[PDB]
């Protein structure tokens, strides 16, 4: 499509948190001794209870929601409050959120998302690879490359704008969106407020990758995606340079590898 | 200073909160009425009973530290495992913190800055403006240029190497941080993940202004930072382009400005 006004959501699960604020909800949660499942880390056995159960969840929790109104979850009273702010009108938004293949997540993303389609504004969610060490944290930022940000560059190139919310997520999840969503092309970052009930626009320069480690970058790739470091050395790539901020790594002993993140962000300008 | 591994690292009050566990502090804490002081906003009386007692609390909390270690608050975890990770030695580290103006989160500063300092690795601290609205969100942003990002240019300039850590702090704020900070050119932002006790070094591209902004602006700047519209035509600046990102606002009956923040965004680059 073209012309819209594409929002960016990380799916949290404030929405699972406040539902037990309805007797209702609650009483059948703790029939089910879901008491936190707001909170239920990806290993947890008790994933599959929610998994069994989704069907019933999810149309409670559009219940839940339905009477509630924005304020029902992090995420919707976000999106809306800047719907007001920017005035874009429903028949123009696009809402793109992504949430992990956990089930606490992804119930709160296909709430969030069939609700918003209930009121008349087009919604999608994706579905990324949980991070849950520091080795397979650089295979989510990956995955985020793939789901979410080769997303925002389409959306940009068929003539749409992006706007990406920063307000629900983990805060590294939120700086990686952010710094490559830009460098992607999104057009403004906002984050609401809680404690002083207001939407800000986060300063969003227009950004691009300093232009001399951009050719090294782009050398590294044309060439193969490691390099001896004699053939490095004819290319005048300063591997050195590079490892120390780690956007290559030794693999012993000849070759520099560039890491798999790096290429991905490669990506954006190829 | 030269050659030094800088560590730049906002204050939050983790340190307040968990200081609760030191029965000692607890009680005094409950003296004063003071227990919920790590979520103290910027305009509760109570602050001042914090400042009244400042030098007391200030030690009861050296005291909680030197007996808990680097889990005593979420800058001195993450800053210490970070020193591990990348191979820092005390004699080598410049921690530079920075925290609001306001009691609570100067007290935390302060005395994650002395108990630093006792450790062997040399700190300083700064104060911000405290952000508390919409319109004092920019003023805020402003300050953080100039009390901090131009420490990360100063930094560098003279051949140090600059460390973000994003562990603490508001989202916003640390997401500012990371920008602006890459831009003014640190060389790693990192984040020590609670949930699995890891450090992780996250993403740290190379960015610049986009070329063709970046000349926008500078033109803009050395036009003057409020242009009436046709000036800004003649000087080929894309006005409403600009508007758009939110870099400059129309202003009286024809002229556009220039925001405060981008001026400071300029320094990166002019001097
Ligand atoms: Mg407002
Ligand atoms: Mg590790």
């Amino acid at each position: 499509f073209q012309g819209m006004e594409v929002h960016v959501c990380s799916v949290g699960t404030s929405l699972l948190k406040n539902s037990l604020d309805d007797d209702n909800v609650r009483k059948e949660i703790e029939r089910l001794g879901l008491k936190d499942w707001d909170r239920l880390k990806f290993d947890d056995d008790r994933q599959n209870r929610i998994k069994e159960n989704f069907d019933s969840l999810r149309k409670m929790l559009l219940k839940f929601i339905r009477s509630k109104g924005r304020r029902a979850s992090a995420e919707l009273d976000s999106l809306f409050s800047t719907f007001e702010k920017l005035k874009h009108n429903k028949s123009e938004i696009y809402v793109f959120l992504y949430s992990t293949n956990t089930s606490n997540s992804q119930l709160a993303g296909e709430v969030i998302r069939d609700y918003l389609i209930e009121e008349g504004i087009r919604s999608e969610l994706v579905t990324v690879k949980t991070i849950s060490s520091e080795e397979n944290f650089y295979e989510g930022i990956v995955d985020l490359f793939d789901k979410v940000i080769y997303r925002i560059l389409k959306f940009k190139e068929q003539d749409n704008e992006v706007y990406i919310n920063a307000t629900p997520g983990l805060k590294p999840e939120s700086i990686f969106l952010t710094l490559a969503g830009l460098l992607a092309g999104a057009d403004l970052i906002y984050y609401k407020y809680q404690e002083f009930n207001d939407v800000v626009i986060l300063p969003s320069p227009p950004i691009t990758i300093r232009p001399k480690y951009l050719d090294w970058l782009i050398r590294f790739a044309i060439s193969g995606y490691t390099l001896s470091e004699k053939r490095a050395e004819e290319l005048g790539i300063p591997v050195r340079l590079l490892e120390a901020k780690m956007l290559v790594e030794r693999k012993g002993e000849d070759a520099y590898r560039l890491k798999d993140w790096v290429r991905k962000l490669l990506g954006i300008y190829l």
